């Protein structure tokens, strides 16, 4: 099982077949994963004054830690198990700062216990981040249903919310 250590060299998704490529990102990418796509609502609580006028902008500076699901890093249990170095089950996604992608971001919530789990509570469509260019990551910085998710929103961009308390 460990027989391949110092083998689990590869850095990104694209170094994997495309097989392999779409196993990682139905493992990890977040839109896979929980099953997301435009019309999920996506939660978050902030302050009246940021979302008066009916709109919500990205957040300049978080200090928010993302999984970078195009990206890869030994899994702690590649030598665990016989996993081979040229298969998506040897890997896990990367991490890094948010700052890394130099774009705003807001950190969401999703997932049927999102609400609940959760100033003013937020409710918005993902797909209007999308839209504008927004990717979805993983928050690796609740319980059972629901993931934490930061979305980015690019500079001079915004999108509608619903207060919902």
């Amino acid at each position: 099982p460990s027989r391949f250590v110092g083998q689990y060299t590869l850095t990104s998704i694209h170094q994997l077949s495309s097989e392999e490529r779409e196993n990682f990102l139905d493992a990890h990418d977040p839109m896979r994963v929980y099953d997301l796509n435009s019309e999920t609502s996506v939660y978050r609580t902030t302050q009246r004054e940021y979302v008066r006028n009916g709109y919500a902008t990205g957040n300049p500076n978080s200090g928010a830690i993302i999984a970078l699901h195009e990206e890869l890093q030994e899994s702690p249990y590649a030598q665990h198990i016989g996993a081979r170095p040229d298969q998506a089950d040897a890997y896990r996604p990367r991490t890094a700062h948010v700052s890394s992608l130099n774009t705003p971001s807001l950190n969401v919530m999703a997932g049927q216990g999102a609400l609940s789990a959760l100033h003013v509570t937020t409710e918005m469509r993902l797909g209007d981040f999308l839209d504008q260019g927004g990717k979805v990551y993983s928050d690796t910085s609740g319980g059972d249903s629901v993931e934490a998710l930061i979305v980015t929103l690019p500079k001079g961009r915004k999108v509608p919310v619903n207060i919902l308390d």
